[PDB]
């Protein structure tokens, strides 16, 4: 892996699907997903896919004007040091339904208008196999 980025210049509409492929390293901490309004520093997140290994929570979330907004959490932790995962990003009219392996996980209303999402990014502690945009 490595801070990987995905950028999507004429941006994404209702019917995209994000699919990510990878591993959680044993030592893990935490890795996010980001589905961002920008290149610049700083720029504001439609979406911000947290599942953290260190406190057993996934964390969903936008982020504007350099303000993270309310938080919202799945059930459990649906991932595991040590193993492969395959995550699912839906982008339909009214959210992102986030699906993880063959269960449908959350579902997370849009905050700032799809049209303005210009940009996938992973980081943090997670091996990525692969990251494809239908
Ligand atoms: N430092 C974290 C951010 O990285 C992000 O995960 C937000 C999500 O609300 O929570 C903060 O506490």
């Amino acid at each position: 892996n490595v801070p990987h980025k995905s950028s999507l210049p004429e941006g994404i509409r209702p019917g995209t699907v994000l699919r990510i492929r990878g591993l959680v390293p044993p030592n893990a901490s935490r890795f996010h997903v980001n589905l961002l309004c920008g290149e610049e520093q700083g720029s504001d997140a439609a979406l911000h896919f947290n599942p953290r290994l260190d406190t057993s929570e996934v964390v969903f979330n936008s982020k504007e004007q350099g303000s993270w907004g309310r938080e919202e959490r799945g059930p459990g932790v649906p991932f595991q040091r040590g193993q492969p995962f395959e995550v699912l990003i839906i982008a339909s009219d009214d959210g992102f339904k986030a699906v993880v392996g063959d269960a449908q996980y959350h579902h997370f209303r849009h905050r700032l208008p799809l049209a303005r999402v210009r940009l996938v990014e992973v980081g943090g502690d997670v091996q990525l196999d692969s990251v494809r945009i239908f």
